């Protein structure tokens, strides 16, 4: 589907924001299923229900607040997505995405994207953190694209590198970080893959999944990386593995990597 | 796609249909290429034109009556679709479905879905007729779900389970029954996987399918069940293999199968 | 997505080249990435820019120059695509298949298909020029294609076969006439996958497409050949393997190869 959304539309939204708050975030957080709770750390908060913000999509679902909060979290200044938008919503991409492209336009450098899901990989327990390393993009194959339709060069190129999305430094920052945590548990990575949903997957697809070389599925995530590697945004995430086919300590996590971001 | 059907749609067309014959139906059959003859069994039957029923997509497919029929099988009311819809007709999956929840509007629990289909399992052979035990939804790996969009509470939750969908209990009959009915060729069972049509497949696309677990392939049924499972109702099916990459046979067990259907 | 052209707007279209020039080819060439050069060969060349052509949709790719060349290429009266259409620009395949049936109308027979593609067989090189022997439809997998909707039986059929797409004897043509070249490297052969892009390919997605069989992958192409083949067209084609996950070669290897064409 052709993106709706003008380069003017982000960059209206993106103003209102920054004539709303004084906060100015060079860290983004988007929080998945069951991952809200991560807005409690933040000091010096400022919400926005996303209903408020114009050009804002809204989360229909459960668990997902779909609240806009600016704050510092560990002395790093922040604005997190309390709940998400997903395709199974009716949400074509470039609405799942639009977030994305206003953090770029507020001067974001780094987004952090997080999720619940379900562990393919016999390895994984529940409760589980997996360190995203990579993803297989099913709905991408099928050509349902954030980035379908006209490039809009103001953002990106016509044809991104996707190898490369989830960070390498960052990666390694994330287990030194889990290391000084004095886990029991050792931190999993692995690559996540996306389908569409809403419904639960059948064993003959997860053995499928599995066998693609997925170690986690979900129906989220691999829409906002794309957008945010398109427009120059350094990407690490985390699966919270919620069954197998904690919230609270990846929330501490993240908290403590705020330190290893650079800039 | 986003769901175009109101509840109150699906209600107002259950409505007329019970206002048009006395038939309750606790059955529902849909009969896929080539299985229109079930209906040649049905005593006190009372047909309607799926163009005479509000709201009813059409069948545009040779093969497919375009009829609705109410009546007796093996002493079982039942309702079958003398034809179905499918996606490659141009139709997005809510329009595919929509009569499976107005089945459900007018009381019925038990839903039987059949199709032709291509063997894939290299020990099927023409005639074979394969008892689905699961599915694998490639359409929906995209995001092509007869789900998507806002859920109805009325009809079912927004996150179903698929992987339970064909029913355990109907499976133990189904070859409980083969064996009565004394068939020299033995019962298959195994994975349908659907893919949008309408061309036939190439040698690789095949391949790739066989080793990604499938047993048989077609273009339809999955949607349907999907939205019988989301609403509650009780899932078996077969497919009939027409080529290795029967049907008065199948109609004559389905037959039988209807006083092994629970209630 | 259902197809917006009527028959006779392919009609017109073709109406109008044909008042346009005395040119009456047998065969049409889609120019892929890179391959623009192939029209520089043409002799008594008419060129027309997609824009100046009624019902014409517009390359928005750099690299694909956008206009339809008309000419005589090995003595052989040919029209050539220099540069295409794709999904990933938001053209639905309707579209982006749209002069495939033109030139059926035209009264052409032979449509030769060439695109850029990255190599997934380890055995490719750059540079590397890949006899397309098959191909694996990923879009069509959910849906995506260019026949969905109600079938033109002006056209061809409902559902047509595509495991004979690739003419078997225009691919035994291409490896003798390779030979006559004295060409050192071998003439590849293999499995096209097309997905939608316009992303580049993660690993663990390589590895996936791998594992399916391909021998390369790319965003264009499998819709042209599977409306080609609905409207009886003889089909064969190329990729140019510009990565391991020429030009000019290629496209003295097509002249050469007018001579071996049928008719
Ligand atoms: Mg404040
Ligand atoms: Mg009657
Ligand atoms: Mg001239």
């Amino acid at each position: 589907m052709a993106n709706g959304y003008t380069y003017e539309d982000y960059q209206d939204t993106a103003k209102w924001l920054l004539s709303h708050t004084e906060q100015r975030p060079q860290v983004a957080v988007i929080c998945g299923s069951g991952l809200g709770g991560l807005v409690n750390k933040l000091t010096q908060a400022q919400t926005f229900d996303y209903s408020e913000i114009p050009n804002f999509p809204e989360s229909t679902v459960p668990g997902h607040a779909g609240r806009l909060v600016f704050g510092i979290l560990n002395g790093r200044a922040c604005v997190m997505m309390q709940g998400r938008f997903h395709m199974y919503e009716g949400y074509p991409f470039w609405k799942v995405t639009f977030p994305v492209r206003v953090f770029r336009l507020l001067g974001v450098e780094t987004l952090v994207v997080t999720n619940a899901a379900g562990g393919l990989n016999p390895n994984f327990e529940v409760g589980d953190i997996m360190l995203i390393r990579d993803h297989i993009n099913l709905p991408g194959f099928s050509g349902e694209n954030p980035l379908r339709g006209p490039n809009e060069e103001r953002f990106g190129v016509r044809f991104p590198a996707m190898s490369d999305a989830y960070d390498r430094d960052m990666r390694q920052k994330a287990h030194s970080t889990w290391k000084q945590m004095g886990e029991q548990r050792e931190l999993q990575e692995g690559t996540y893959v996306m389908l569409g949903g809403p419904n639960f997957e059948t064993v003959a697809e997860c053995r499928l999944l599995r066998n693609l070389g997925a170690d986690a599925v979900g129906m989220s995530t691999v829409p906002e990386v794309i957008v945010a590697r398109h427009c120059g945004l350094r990407v690490f995430g985390f699966s919270l593995i919620t069954n197998k086919v904690a919230a609270q300590k990846l929330e501490q996590f993240v908290s403590l990597l705020m330190a290893s971001i650079p800039v």
